[PDB]
């Protein structure tokens, strides 16, 4: 499996980002983070999502090196945290690249606008220069509201390629404005937290809908399909890359299956939209509310 051999989404700069990703997330121990990345790579996930702030870039780089998979087969994202005192954005990326043991990242994101209040335009210009310098192939943002995007786009030479956000049926209704804005600017959303409805809020209104659709998709595919896999197919139907976090090979194998399971129909996506819209559950980036 490689970026080329995998389902991918085309970004506004021409590059392809694999639809299925795996993130080290907020993994507490770097020893676990490394093993989970190795498991993700071994099972065929070719999109790896890291972040400065949680300190797991060393594990991500060690796992890439230990996997035996060519780095050029993989798409690597990392994310700008706060700029340490006496440094600039470039400094953090050079530090990230040394930890990742890479010459460039495929994608460099501003992790959150809350860490750059009053300096958003300055930070984005610096990230634009890092793309010119060859250190980040594509550049984007994370957890940016419409207003935040408006700010950095005012006088920008590069439109962010992605906005990585919490995205699942229980934020669907609240996120409709930013989703519409991004589609007008050709910013691709990428989702984290895609399993939130059933991991954190099992028993809400989306569950019977997911159960019904999983039965349908399963009969079309000739294999058992879980409610979690339908939540990813919902993202796939919208063209939104899914960043996952499960450590377990059995769940990782399920994620992989959703790359090629039969797609959801319009009525099925609509039904999930509607059921999700009966409840708002935002787990991360509460400043959005």
């Amino acid at each position: 499996r490689s970026i080329m051999s995998s389902l991918s989404i085309t970004l506004n700069d021409g590059s392809k980002i694999p639809w299925l990703g795996f993130g080290t997330g907020t993994a507490l121990y770097t020893k676990d983070a490394e093993q989970d990345v190795l498991r993700a790579i071994a099972n065929g996930i070719v999109h790896l999502d890291g972040a400065q702030v949680y300190g797991n870039e060393d594990s991500l780089g060690a796992a890439i090196a230990a996997s035996g998979k060519p780095r050029q087969s993989l798409y690597v994202t990392t994310k700008l945290a706060a700029v340490p005192a006496g440094q600039n954005v470039r400094d953090t990326l050079v530090t990230s690249l040394k930890k990742l043991k890479l010459q460039y990242v495929d994608l460099f994101l501003i992790h959150t606008p809350e860490q750059h209040q009053g300096n958003l335009k300055s930070v984005w210009k610096q990230v634009e220069e890092l793309q010119k310098e060859g250190l980040a192939k594509s550049i984007g943002v994370s957890n940016f509201r419409v207003q935040d995007l408006e700010e950095i786009l005012d006088g920008a030479s590069v439109v962010p390629a992605v906005n990585q956000i919490e995205y699942h049926p229980y934020v669907f209704k609240a996120d409709q404005p930013v989703i519409e804005y991004m589609k007008k600017k050709n910013i691709v959303p990428t989702s984290y937290g895609g399993l939130t409805p059933i991991v954190r809020f099992k028993g809400g209104p989306v569950d019977p809908v997911l159960a019904s659709i999983a039965s349908r998709v399963g009969t079309t595919a000739g294999q058992s399909v879980s409610e979690g896999q339908v939540l990813q197919l919902w993202l796939r139907a919208k063209g939104i890359p899914a960043i996952t976090t499960s450590s377990k090979e059995e769940r990782i194998k399920e994620y992989l299956a959703t790359e090629t399971l039969p797609g959801l129909t319009p009525a099925e996506v609509q039904a999930i939209d509607e059921a999700g819209s009966k409840a708002h559950h935002r787990v991360f980036s509460k400043f959005w509310d």
